[PDB]
C-alpha cells in the first residue's frame, strides 16, 4: 500500500482559474496534493469535511481561515480544521503542498499516475 | 482551532545523529513536521502506528520501504502506512516535510511555540 511519487513539470491539472492541482500520494488516512498558483489568482471561500495541512514551498500569500489573515512565505505553514472556512489572495507566484486527512476520495481523480513509483 | 507557524532557521531538536525536527503545526488529525538532515546520517529500521506522508523540500536520499528502495529528489512525495518498515541514507543535506496521521501526540511538543501566530 505504500507508495513513492517523483518530481515531473507535467501533469498539473486545473482546478480553478489560476490554479493547477496534482496529488502526489495517498494512503489509508491521507492524501498529499502540490498545488501550484499563479500571481493573482484566488481560492473562493469554501469549507469541506477534510482537515487540510500545507507547507508554502515558494511564493506569496494571504490565507484567511474564519475570521483569521495571515500572509505566508516560504516554509510558513497551516492547519485549517474540518469544516471550517477558508480563502487566499495569491500575491507571487506560488507552489503549497497540502495534506488531506480523512483521504479525500475526489481528489484520488488529480493523481498523477505517470510518475508513480 | 486553526494554526499558522513562521519558518524559522531556529529550534530543530536533536532526534538522532544528523537528524533535527521540528513540529510546524498540528490539527485534530494530523500533524507535520519538517526534518533537517546531514549529509551522510541515516535513519535506522523503524515502524510506528502513523501513517506518514512526505515531500522532500531538498537535498537527496535514499528510501527504503519494506523491500523497496528509491532515490529520492526535490519534489518526490511518499507515503507510508502505519506499522510498515522505512529507514533511509541521507546522500547530500536534506529537508523533508511529512504530515503523520492520527495526530502524532509524542511530536506535540517539539513545536517551536516561537514561531504560532
Ligand atoms: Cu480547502
Ligand atoms: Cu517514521
Amino acid at each position: 500500500a505504500s507508495m513513492y511519487a517523483k518530481h515531473s513539470a507535467q501533469n498539473y491539472q486545473p482546478l480553478l482559474p489560476g490554479i493547477k492541482i496534482k496529488t502526489l500520494v495517498y494512503g489509508e488516512l491521507t492524501l498529499m496534493t502540490e498545488f501550484v498558483m499563479d500571481k493573482g489568482s484566488s481560492l473562493p471561500d469554501h469549507t469541506h469535511p477534510y482537515e487540510q495541512t500545507g507547507y508554502l514551498v515558494s511564493g506569496k500569500i494571504i490565507l484567511y481561515i474564519e475570521d483569521k489573515k495571515q500572509q505566508i512565505m516560504a516554509g510558513d505553514s497551516w492547519c485549517i480544521p474540518k469544516n471550517v472556512h477558508h480563502h487566499a489572495e495569491i500575491l507571487e507566484n506560488s507552489v503549497a503542498v497540502e495534506v488531506f486527512a480523512p483521504t479525500r476520495e475526489e481528489y484520488i481523480k488529480y493523481l498523477d499516475r505517470t510518475t508513480v513509483v
